[PDB]
């Protein structure tokens, strides 16, 4: 069997009798992450060994612990005891959202201030959000949530459309105290409601879609094997799920007439944070790891065939571990299909007289998650010409506020008296590379503008520079739109038929990058977010850019850190981190619920292949 | 009855009868141009009255002349004689580019050239370009087109393959002279083929690929009345097509309840400039108007069901005239249909139980035109939610040249001696605006990074920045892509119901603009290409952003001009001129046809809407 293989729930259940026999998962224990260990580096590597990293919490108070377990031999490989203090606090459990606000139900300070504003608090939810770092030196050590509410006038009414603004409390849920209640004044809260599937609302349903009807007679153009390994169109890779990243994609190869070639190793979305530029105090803490606070994939959807997913659908349900180490499957999680890509190659020569035209398919792979108010779709596709790209949908209901009277230039107004704050949503890609083996190099390419002369006398010319990044200290990269700007990954050891280095191209989409002022907290947390291209040198321990535990670190954990080593990467085994993002300034047309908005990249063959590889696609 | 509707094979017979009734269409003219011509400015105005433009040549060297004729009442309305030298030439005609190589043929310099090469006349094809205008005195006020050389190995064969380097010649092609043959240098003519059917360079073709049946059981949604009139999901729009600019949109609006709400009155494209960047004399003169030159509708393909449109399709089948102004059907040339889109808009919410999704769905009007070795298409999107969106996909051959021994820095190797210049391809689309009526204006939006501070104390707030465009002198603009810089157009006479300006917001891919010397002939010619976007007072007669006639003119007319009468455009009439493009270093993956590459720009609406429009889609 394929060491990528998914876990299964056999391998979580041995799991957790091996930590309970050893004496590590006690009524008081919380597995906070679960997840398989890649196999380390070895194009040898023989024996089959599937090792499971887990993240214990201790809710009586104890230290937590970082956990690693062989299921194929049944044995604790090591038990490190953690001091959050330094190295930071563990992802957010779910069974903390609660307590939140359970405990603030009962505190007197709470009940004031919901009191004064003729709120009964059965109807007041609280959003428990994650704590950050900031002024608060009582907070270093501790689990601390930070919680803000919003009415819910009947159980199925939207609570996003009453924000009870100048009001913010800070929970301790281990020792399961309220530090502070700060309430900053009394706004209205907004009236309207938000319901989306209200007649009222909606007005009458239209009438006048008719259906489309997508359908492969044959069956579908992939296999699946073992699992998870996918062969499609000359493509071969192999679909991974963690809870914290989510889908994770493995060895992706091309098969180039008898040769299977590499491409990347492994590719995820390692990172995504979601900070507010509202400096109101209610809300000027609020940043939103959530890979890295939160872990995305244990939020992961159920996709209906339908409606989530349309045409002849292929699910994997992957299986995670929950609290206390029992499997849990994500029935239907990932959806994977092909579908029409229009027009791929086309020419009518005049002189041969041969009229060409090909289409062109992708395989897409995909799975949505919640976090809240938030819902993020996750796309991967792969196409016939060897183009790899992301895409990630943002939908779900934008987080509100009251809009103050005179207005404001860090929030949108969507309703009477219904606010919504400027913030961004960024994303880091982990792209492990792997381009015809794993001896790769980085290189920046700008357009090069020529002025005219001699040589130029005509002033037309124009070329391209390409620079090779070749320490990582000199791999830490800003876009450039206005010169074209890219960056190539290229294998100088293996050439195409014009002994050229193969080499695939980074397209960015050059949208802005994290806004906050360098001295803020949220810079130094997410450092990776203040820049568009990172290159490191592989290490089988350097995983996330912003570190393993990202919940109340104090900053600096991650890229700065493992770009500090000033590592060779000219001609080595690398990982390119690239950082993109949405930058929402909320519309009216976001309310009561956002139409999709979308971001990503993609990487194109750059003088990979000989020519063309879509000369053998039929004409259909 | 609209007066949008298509040009009729009968509309085009009597343009013909009336100028040849007026003494203006004898056996020595020739039509280069025939369209009809928006209404004026009016709603209503003129019951019905039908004009045509002409451009008519004379083949005898006579003056041509342009022509307003009225078909409805028979009357030649204006004729006024031409002064190319001063104001341009006329497009090419299709029977001027068999001319070129049929006169080289019996030059004797360019047999000599042949015969040094040891190459049979009988099979060099010679490609026939736009001459532009350079240091030759002698072509001023002459009609003039530039051949390149490749070979033709037998009928069948893709002759782009084969170029023949260091030769190039001019030629005049109303007094059918040759005026120069320029030879640099013998270089050798790249061997390999090129020929993409055949087998021996396809190899076995794949069995792997299986069927795809997109089919519509009820029909389609939208509805076409009048010809060319579309209802579909609330838009109504009329599909327009002319001779130079293709595809035309007009009366582009949106039913939002009982009100129909206008958003576009006119989009086309309406110019398309392919610069290359090769200082060879043999091509530094090389630039292709598609648009105003060449006329892109002219060449516009007749598109094969399921091969170019795939799904429940409905054509239009336009009417152009040739040059002798009998009507010519473009049979199938525009493909309708609406497509699924993905997700619209999705979310599960744990606090009122309700899970919530919905699929989104575009209307595509798409049409490709084949010039030379270039084939591209022009897609036209409308989605549910109100986003516009145009994108180009550029497919073909790329343009050859020999690869010179000691490598080049304008010129890319694709094949052992094969080279491809570098070179863009930069459209400009015209939007006559009409944002909930004729009173609109453009704001500029700059994102605002804020300082950690007083009022900021943790350093997390931005904001944005707009800035009103009040004459045309201040509204040439560029992108500005590290800001996430848009253009939002507004009605500041009317307001959602938040008492803001309803708008729509304008979102650029922000590539490259024109890289070639500020000094250069074509930087003169194409001056709009130079920035992002320009926004002029609407003006009848400013219809082209490089003026009425392209084809060897200088600089002088067009965008430049037209800005320099500095009108009010603050809640005014007003264009929205953009320049967008690809700048194409080609790759080894180009050849021997070139994969579909894409670029575009698309507009959302910013607050046109009281909350968003898609929450009357049904589940399904
Ligand atoms: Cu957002
Ligand atoms: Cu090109
Ligand atoms: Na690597
Ligand atoms: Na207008």
């Amino acid at each position: 069997a394929s060491p990528f293989r998914l876990a299964s729930a056999g391998e979580i259940s041995e799991v957790q009798g091996i930590l309970r026999t050893a004496g590590l998962l006690g009524p008081e224990k919380r597995i906070a992450y679960l997840g398989v260990l890649d196999p380390a580096r070895g194009a040898g590597s023989e024996a089959e060994d599937r090792r499971f990293r887990v993240f214990i919490h201790d809710v009586s108070g104890a230290r937590p612990q970082e956990v690693t377990v062989s299921v194929t031999n049944g044995t604790v490989i090591s038990a490190v005891e953690l001091d959050t203090a330094a190295t930071g606090e563990l992802p957010v459990l779910e069974e903390e959202f609660e307590v939140v606000e359970q405990l603030l139900a009962t505190d007197e300070r709470w009940l004031k201030a919901l009191a004064a504003r003729n709120l009964d608090v059965s109807k007041v939810r609280v959003a428990p959000l994650s704590a950050g770092v900031f002024e608060y030196a009582e907070e270093r050590g501790r689990r601390i949530l930070r919680g803000l509410a919003f009415v819910q006038d009947f159980p199925e009414d939207s609570a996003w459309a009453h924000p009870v603004d100048g009001l913010v409390a800070y929970v301790d849920v281990v020792s399961k105290e309220v530090t502070r209640v700060i309430d900053t004044g009394v706004f209205p809260v907004p009236a309207e409601h938000g319901n989306y599937t209200d007649p009222e609302l909606t007005g009458p349903l239209r009438t006048t879609q008719k259906p489309i009807s997508i359908t492969q007679p044959e069956g579908p153009s992939f296999t699946v094997t073992g699992g998870n390994h996918i062969e499609w169109e000359k493509w071969s890779l192999d679909v991974g799920f963690d809870v914290r990243e989510g889908v994770v994609l493995h060895n992706i190869a091309f098969r180039d007439g008898d040769r299977l070639r590499p491409i990347i190793n492994r590719a995820s979305i390692a990172e995504m944070v979601v900070p507010y530029g509202d400096p109101s105090p209610i809300r000027s803490w609020q940043n939103y790891f959530d890979t890295g606070e939160y872990l995305v994939g244990q939020y992961a959807n159920s996709l209906e065939l339908g409606c989530d997913c349309l045409g002849d659908i292929t699910y994997l349900s992957p299986v995670i571990s929950d609290a206390f180490g029992n499997p849990r499957e994500i029935r239907n999680g990932i959806c994977m299909h092909e579908e029409d890509w229009g027009i791929l190659a086309k020419h009518s020569d005049l002189w041969s007289g041969i009229n060409y035209t090909r289409r062109n398919r992708r395989m897409v792979i995909s799975f949505f998650t919640t976090i809240g108010n938030y819902d993020y779709g996750f796309y991967w596709y792969l196409y016939l010409d060897g183009t790899i790209e992301f895409e990630a949908k943002a939908t779900g209901v934008v987080f509100t506020s009251a809009f103050p009277e005179g207005g404001s230039d860090n929030i949108s107004q969507l309703a009477p008296g219904l606010g919504a704050p400027f913030h961004q949503h960024i994303f880091s890609a982990r792209l492990d590379m792997a381009i015809d083996g794993f001896t790769n190099r980085v290189e920046e390419e700008d357009v090069v503008r020529q002025t005219m002369g001699p040589g130029n006398e005509r002033g037309n010319a124009f070329s391209r520079k390409r620079t090779v990044l070749t320490r990582e200290s000199e791999a830490v990269r800003e876009a450039d739109a206005r010169t074209g700007r890219t960056w190539i990954i290229s294998n100088p050891e293996s050439k195409n038929r014009l002994n050229e280095p193969v080499g695939y191209k980074l397209h960015a989409h050059n949208q802005p990058t994290l806004l906050a002022d360098p001295g803020s907290s949220i810079a130094r947390r997410a450092a990776f977010a203040t820049k568009d291209l990172w290159v490191t040198r592989y290490a089988d321990d350097e995983r996330y850019p912003t570190g393993d535990f990202v919940n109340q670190h104090s900053g600096g954990a991650g890229l700065p850190s493992y770009i500090a080593q000033d590592r060779d990467i000219d001609g080595q085994d690398i990982v390119v981190w690239h950082t993109f993002g949405l930058t929402h300034f909320p519309r009216v047309e976001d309310w009561p619920i956002m139409p999709v908005d979308t971001v990503g990249f993609k990487l194109r063959p750059e003088g990979f292949f000989d020519r063309s590889p879509v000369l053998d696609v039929p004409a259909n």
